[PDB]
């Protein structure tokens, strides 16, 4: 139904262009320049007609951006350049051979009920030349994709090695985290670690740092910060207009409280919380059982740090488990209070919760796939019946409401998955987001692709009135995919550049919360690159574009548009907003390699599930080779490069430390490290 | 056909008992005591009515045997104790529930042609109670096997840790082998390694040793040794009887040579070969291009050695590849002349050769499975037709000729697989034999189990005249398995204890080759434990016993007999012969864990392939769980214990080195190590 595609594309191009215009209007205004130019303030480079920025973004080269935002963001954006590198030959050759097989003569808005139309290129049985060409194309597609990811993986590896070589000092290039300290009745954990490492690591141990469990104190200090926010807001309200409210601590859910002045209320409760903070501080600093069986341990050289990170320590591999340590900003200090014993319990519980969610969630996807000619209830006929209601507005609905509905029902999902990986326990934001991304990708591949296509094949003609079924169900699913890629591709990228919610929160806090200056830096909140959201969306688009690559080229151009548009929009954003919260130098890239490989193999399997419907069609002896070839090449690249992403060589550590000690022969490493990792709460 | 089993078992018990008798006769004779008591001569514990040894062997405890032969042999024998630990409950419960389902009422010599007999427990369709009991039994079988291998794997791990802790000094507890030295135009390989390690490993590098390529010199020195053997034999012939032969260097393939005296011949050719050895020695010691890009590198502590072994060195993981080093006796000095570039070429070529062999080899297995009522050609009727020829001798043939034929056609196969893994290139006898064992197990599982069962299902009634097929073909295959387990179980173990070929070679060399004393140690050749042969046979028996465990318990007792018999025979042998050629402290045990797991999962899959023939029989929701549970538990144990077998912890190295330096504060490590690893040819 090409007209549905047309009207949806038109309305979305319009909405995107409107969004770009409003962005120009709000950006050119300097009185809110802070939010649209968060960076250059955090970097300290500034203080205090519309498409003009599109050429502006594509000016700053790669190395300067790397120095600017960090290699993380650069590679995360390079993902899009990758995908375009895969797909542009995909688009050209798919549209160049698949369609001229003989829009000229393809599906052209057809349905399976055409049991009498009997159009030319319609079904399986023999189609020798057609099927062989399809196979040859699938083969060459996979060949090209393999070449591309091999080259890209090599480049990312070289980039990461060069970066960490030239990277300056960080207090986590020595420190290593050791898990599972076996308890002893007499010796405290700290001195256990001291003895172990003094005797086990000679000439290289420098100092350790016991991990505490102040999660209760962290909770109460967050409570204090919240209460101070409330005090400041209410005080600004009183200053602006002299009046005291009787809200019982909530206003909305506030009971029949008096709060005649409410200033004495807040000052007294703030004092109470502060003094209880004092008692909590003293008791946590005076409690051995608060000590946890882990402690950050700092070395004297990168060499020793790497060596102790990459090798086991004690006979029992569940005992004294050692691993690289993140930045003091990076480590999630609320998950070092979970003993390693209950980790697997938590992990399996979260697997259970994830399965229940990915199963409860087919109900919304089916409710979305109800996008068919079925309309509202009969009792509201005057409500849902108008002059025509079935001419063009129906194309608008079929091309618009599905996309917006699905994108609305994938709204809280990253929040839920972040909660899942958080209470799972990982202690490092980098790994938290990588895990949540993996989970969200699994969620997408299960629910919002396979569940949708199966449900669609189910609704019309009722599973064909009780392989050959999907062999006529795939195309209209390509249609729904075009609709959704529109809505949560181009319009979504527009919303990304607009930055609405941070803007409005910024203005609200300036109006009500901010009382003076120097809180602007506190007030301004550049967010983050949001890897957990950006990564799975693009991986889904890889999945969908490859699986439809030889079946229907009509999908590809929309993919290519989205890739270029997001590339440019995110380059601008990274340059000007979205500071890197942590710094994991190209950590996740093997995840990309794997997930793209997985989408590739799924593509080949589904192409099998279509083509092989004719038994003994002489197709299986080729189509089964491709999944194996993909997996074999994936192991080739895994073992050929992934080292640089998974584990740090030693000659590099030696070279880096030689150069550092040449430049700075008078660095007090011990003083620099001892106060690191103490705790955010502990000053 | 129970009578075939009976006659085969009877003749094999007789032949085994005869073999034990001849063994007693030859052992009690002291004039050949050397060969049947090879050890206690190599260990230097001795110089210069029949079942009496069976209690004698089961006296010496485990630790003393470990100190005697080595932990390798102890665990290799403990394999059998393992298997009995699995199977005894398997036998008891299989025979206790499977048969009393209701020999009393089971297959009892039936064929699929009984389309009118229509016996009770015969086919699939519903058999609710029977099939559910079969399922429950498969479940409990797998549970028990999992418990057993978990406990056994734990014990082997504890044993290996304790052993290497108490193990005394060996010149390969420091040395590490480094592969792929990147060539440089000016610097030689040795000094490249010197610079790299002095700068990269400080305070711990001790010395290296360049790997040479004297494989040509090794070949010519083996030629010299062979020629000296020929000289000694011919000289003893002349001394015994004064006569000179005219054999032209081969005798059999000897041409019309003169050899009027042939003593001047051999002395002159020996001199020529010796002087050419001299020139070869000088040119190899004076040739840079003979140097290979690898060199044995020795450290000062176990700590440093382990650290440099378990961590990558240079950016390129194909460059300077480092790995643990074996003993000077252990390393296969003929495969250090193969550059790492051509290794993968060789590996793939050997995969090709292995596939062609495992495919050409179905022809002999089918020729064996021709064991049916088909007899010799018609033209030889007086030759193959006798008074009866079809009463009892046919049972003898059907229970005897298959076993002997198959065991004869698996004769050269370990030799071929050793050649395969040798010219593949591995440099370490330990890994050579482990790889050859893996290959031989693959060969068995492909050809001599699956090919045999499929061919058998194919011959009778011609694939049932063009699942349900094997569902009546499995039993007679259990019959053929009983026959073969007989022949190459019990009789094979008898032959193992008899030690015929080393005996006869020993007597021949004493008679003809030996000229004096002090060559007895040279003359005596205890062979080796022959892991490459013993391991796959027992793994095959695991495969077969587990796959038939709930289908036909009648197989199990023969397995149990073989296990106990080989346990005792090999305990005796290990005690008294079969010195350990190398010493890999429980290296291969994870291979055992994996291969038994593989047999277990294959068992569960075949039980599926039988039981599920009734579609929707409510069996699949359980039978698919078992393979996954097995694989999951296998990863549980892998990650929970395999460390101790795959990679050496560090606290252990530190403790060992502390204790050594406490005991021997005056050990010249450098002098002790520098001359190690030089080459066997180089003194």
């Amino acid at each position: 139904t090409l007209q549905d595609i047309g009207v949806s594309a038109g309305i979305n191009i319009l909405s995107a262009f409107v969004f770009f215009i409003i962005f120009a209007v709000l950006r050119l205004q300097p009185f809110n320049d802070r939010v649209y130019f968060s960076k250059w303030y955090l970097k300290g480079l500034r203080s205090s007609k519309f498409l003009n920025w599109m050429p502006e973004a594509l000016k700053m080269p790669e190395p300067e951006l790397i120095d600017h935002a960090g290699l993380d963001s650069v590679v995360y954006l390079r993902i899009y350049w990758l995908g375009l590198k895969i797909f542009t030959p995909i688009a050209v050759l798919a549209w160049a051979v698949l369609v001229p097989v003989n829009e000229m003569a393809k599906q052209l808005r057809n349905v399976t009920s055409s049991d009498i139309d009997k159009l030319s290129v319609s079904n399986i049985p023999e189609y020798s030349m057609r099927f062989w060409t399809h196979i040859v194309m699938a083969y060459a597609f996979t060949i090209w994709t393999c070449y591309v990811l091999m080259k890209e993986y090599e480049t990312i590896a070289n980039m990461r090695l060069q970066f960490v070589a030239s990277e300056a000092r960080r207090p986590d290039q020595f420190t290593v985290l050791v898990r599972n300290v076996p308890p002893d009745a007499d010796e405290s954990v700290s001195e256990l670690v001291e003895h172990f490492f003094l005797v086990n690591h000679p000439d290289h141990y420098l100092t350790h740092q016991v991990v505490c469990n102040a999660n209760k104190l962290a909770d109460l200090v967050k409570k204090k910060k919240k209460l101070q926010n409330w005090l400041d807001y209410y005080q600004l309200k009183y200053a602006r207009n002299n009046s005291q409210r009787i809200m019982v601590k909530l206003g909305f859910l506030g009971l029949w409280g008096q709060k005649v002045d409410a200033i004495e209320h807040y000052i007294a409760e703030i004092d109470k919380i502060s003094k209880e903070i004092s008692k909590e501080r003293e008791e946590v600093v005076n409690d051995p059982k608060a000590i946890m069986p882990a402690a950050f341990v700092s070395f004297k050289t990168r060499w020793a740090a790497a060596v102790c990170a990459q090798t086991q320590q004690t006979r029992n591999p569940t005992q004294w488990l050692t691993e690289w340590a993140p930045e003091p900003r990076d480590v999630f200090w609320s998950n070092l209070a979970i003993p390693y014993v209950s980790l697997t319990v938590r992990r399996l519980i979260m697997h259970v919760a994830f399965f229940f969610l990915t199963f409860f969630f087919i109900v919304p996807i089916a409710f979305v796939q109800s996008l068919a000619t079925i309309e509202g209830i009969v009792k509201a006929a005057p409500f849902l019946k108008f002059i025509v209601d079935d001419k063009f507005m129906k194309s608008v609905i079929q091309g618009f409401l599905p996309g917006i509905a699905l994108k609305l029902f994938l709204a809280f999902l990253p929040s839920i998955l972040m909660i899942m990986s958080k209470f799972e326990g990982f202690t490092s934001i980098s790994s938290l987001e990588r895990r949540a991304a993996f989970r969200y990708y699994i969620f997408n591949l299960v629910n919002v692709f396979l569940a949708s296509v199966i449900a669609g094949a189910a609704f019309e003609q009722l599973n064909s009135f009780l392989p050959k079924t999907i062999g006529v169900a795939i195309p209209m699913k390509a249609t729904f995919f075009i609709t959704y890629i529109m809505v949560d591709g181009w319009a979504g990228v527009a919303g990304e550049i607009l930055m609405l919610k941070p803007l409005i929160m910024f203005h609200l806090k300036n109006a009500f919360l901010v009382k003076t200056d120097k809180d602007r830096e506190e007030a301004m909140d550049p967010g983050s690159i949001g890897f957990n959201t950006g990564e799975p969306r693009i991986q889904l688009y890889f999945l969908l574009g490859l699986v439809y690559a030889p079946v229907t080229p009509m999908l590809l151009p929309f993919i290519l548009v989205f890739f270029a548009l997001a590339y440019i929009v995110y380059r601008h954003q990274i340059i000007n907003v979205y500071n890197q919260e942590y710094e994991s130098a190209a950590a996740f890239w093997p995840d990309v390699h794997g997930r793209v490989i997985a989408a590739l193999v799924i593509s080949q399997l589904l192409l099998m599930g279509l083509l092989g419907t004719k038994h003994a069609a002489l197709a299986a002896p080729f189509l089964i080779a491709l999944p194996v070839l993909t997996i074999g090449f994936h192991h080739f690249c895994k073992g050929r490069y992934e080292p640089a992403f998974i584990r740090y060589p030693l000659q590099e550590a030696m070279m880096k430390d030689t150069l550092e000690t040449a430049r700075e022969p008078n660095l007090n490493l011990k003083g620099y490290l001892q106060n690191a990792y103490v705790h955010p709460v502990f000053k």
